[PDB]
């Protein structure tokens, strides 16, 4: 809401993800071949493909009880867990709804004997939370009184007038127009998301209406599980989390040998099936959580979105020409380096927290991710 | 000259009002605009008498009313089943909410019904030039007066604009909530500003929150009324729209003998008490709708804004010694050129409509106005 969650919970923030390079196939922006190729040509023989759920990114921390939260995290709140977003805010404004979700996850972990097997009284999870409309967003095209765009036009006029006043003085034109663009583009971009996700949204009237799909066991007491491969993650999660309660989802995923023509072809067909109706697509990850070709760090994940979906996001009547394709590949380049830095910051933050370092040291890294996500990037990516 | 901005049936777009020039810079001290200059402009061009209307907080509104949806389709060629429209100088719908627009048109319609306007004009439609103004339902007075009463003005909003300009031009230890503020999306900044602008200027939830002040009966079946003086427009409007429905309000106006020292003193004082109370100022018009002095067309109107109101537009510190430039007078020159050109396009649009020229011939003039409003010019004028 107006405020972040208690900073004591914020031990981690997920990194941005890179798309694949522009496909050479006609009418295609992205295609699995580019994703698999990136890994094949960098020494990775096996990758794991996960189905994109089409919800929102959520970090979920669960403690056995309030006593654990207070002692371990210094949370003086009375809470025994949290489900927070990407900017460190609570996913829900209803703390009761959040607590129910946490309780549901706790019960599942009780029955599966997770605590005992992991020798921990808390867990941090990287998740997707569905449905997409369950989060808060919100709109100037259906105003209550005066039309949104008229009010915008008028407010913009006064902005321009105010510019001519001498307060701060440096001689370049008013970037008010560049600024009105970032605003309308944001709006037109949001309109597109609504259209792409509308089919995958349903009202939530209770916790029963939610779906949580965890894909990472980030950390438990005394260990960050960045040393475990995604198959371990997928199945451990399925074993401890998905058996008892339909609230928690397993993630449809496949293994692909990026050197095997047959395995790759099964991967492509798998992806084609996911995105046939406009599904978002898949995330392609190296078999291992962390891989290094030479000392070059490799993308921990590459997203590969469906034709129908990208059609909506980019606009149906949208064409890519040379130079634009060239610009897209450059931008993909920026996103890559950015993803790596954020990825590492988030890993170090968890590591520092696991080693019981001062909270401000953990926040050095957690906040760094936040700062990096402030930089302007192409939203369609 | 766009239609995504209009959003309405293009058949309604038979007119756009012209921009308006301010008066020559006053020679008085601490004054940028004074009624003397407005009066002088008209005196030295053969206009002996002028009409002064109070300039209210609000926006120029074009309002077209047909008796019913059938007249709309037959006379205007409208296809969406509406029977009237309220739109801005920029050709945009005033409301995102069609029912709200419909209620406003219907109110005006009923008033024309009661007065027997249709019969006395032998028309089933009318095009009105108006101002739309925020109205405090609770206090039963203009929102403007309500603010005025506690020394509140548009400085509130100017301050916001100024915050935005500085915040956009930018880049115990770390506080997460300070960081979230600091990393506020540039798109979010703009959004908060527009919302603050709506809150001050247009806190409107329904028709009870608005007034309409018509000042020109532009056109009715078979006749554009540019041949009738502004006293005729004010009288006729008072007779046919001002008697009943409280939605339609009369515009406070006086009349000045520009060659008479006593009459001028009365008008100056009228303006001073008007502006001293917080008023934006006045609009000075020639007695006739169209005056041409020796093959030269006069400004159809000149605005004269109050000293305190001009601090919002020019900056609070404009008065002290920046007042000496002021050499803007040439700036007022380009503005004056656009005014005449736009004015002529608008009367031509109406004349073509009234003589049943094809829609595109009408639109050629209307879009011409938009195109001229698109030329760079000092926004404070
Ligand atoms: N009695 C009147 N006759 C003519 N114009 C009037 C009158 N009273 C108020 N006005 C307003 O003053 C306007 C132009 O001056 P100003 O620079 O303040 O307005 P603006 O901010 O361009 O936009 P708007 O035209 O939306 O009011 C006219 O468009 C009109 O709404
Ligand atoms: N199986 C999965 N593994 C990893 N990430 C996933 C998976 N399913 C969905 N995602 C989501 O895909 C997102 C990428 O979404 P996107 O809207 O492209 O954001 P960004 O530009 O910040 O990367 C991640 O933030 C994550 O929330």
């Amino acid at each position: 809401s107006r405020f972040a969650a208690d900073p004591h919970w914020l031990i981690y923030l997920p990194p941005t993800m890179s798309p694949c390079e522009t496909s050479k196939k006609e009418g295609m922006l992205e295609h699995p071949i580019e994703a698999f190729e990136y890994f094949r040509t960098r020494g990775v023989g096996k990758v794991v493909c996960g189905q994109k759920h089409m919800g929102s990114r959520a970090v979920v921390i669960v403690c056995k009880d309030s006593q654990v939260a207070e002692k371990r995290f210094g949370v003086l709140d009375g809470t025994a867990g949290i489900c927070y977003t990407r900017t460190g805010r609570h996913f829900f404004d209803d703390m009761q709804l959040e607590a129910e979700l946490i309780d549901r996850v706790r019960k599942v972990l009780d029955k599966s004997g997770f605590w005992g097997d992991f020798n921990t009284d808390w867990v941090c999870l990287d998740c997707e939370l569905m449905p997409w409309s369950a989060k808060a967003q919100k709109e100037q095209y259906s105003a209550v009184g005066i039309s949104g765009r008229v009010v915008l036009d008028e407010a913009v006029k006064l902005l321009k007038q105010a510019s001519l006043n001498k307060t701060v003085s440096s001689g370049k034109n008013a970037d008010i127009n560049e600024l009105l663009q970032r605003f309308t583009e944001r709006s037109e971009m949001m309109q597109k998301y609504v259209e792409a996700y509308r089919k995958y949204c349903w009202p939530v009237n209770s916790i029963d209406d939610l779906k949580l799909a965890p894909f990472h066991i980030l950390a438990t007491e005394g260990k960050v599980h960045s040393d475990k491969n995604h198959i371990w993650h997928m199945d451990t999660i399925a074993k401890y989390c998905t058996q008892d309660d339909s609230l928690i989802m397993a993630t449809n995923h496949i293994l692909v040998d990026v050197t095997d023509a047959e395995s790759v072809d099964k991967g492509i067909k798998w992806w084609e099936d996911l995105t046939a109706s406009g599904g978002e697509g898949m995330v392609v990850k190296p078999y291992d959580f962390i891989v290094k070709n030479g000392r070059e760090l490799l993308q921990p994940a590459v997203k590969c979105r469906g034709r129908e979906y990208l059609r909506i996001i980019y606009g149906p009547e949208y064409t890519m020409d040379e130079n634009i394709e060239r610009l897209r590949n450059r931008a993909v380049g920026k996103k890559r380096s950015l993803a790596l830095r954020e990825f590492s910051l988030g890993m170090e933050a968890l590591e520092r927290f696991v080693r019981n370092e001062p909270l401000y040291r953990v926040h050095e890294c957690v906040f760094g991710v936040l700062a990096l996500e402030s930089e302007p990037v192409d939203p369609r990516l």
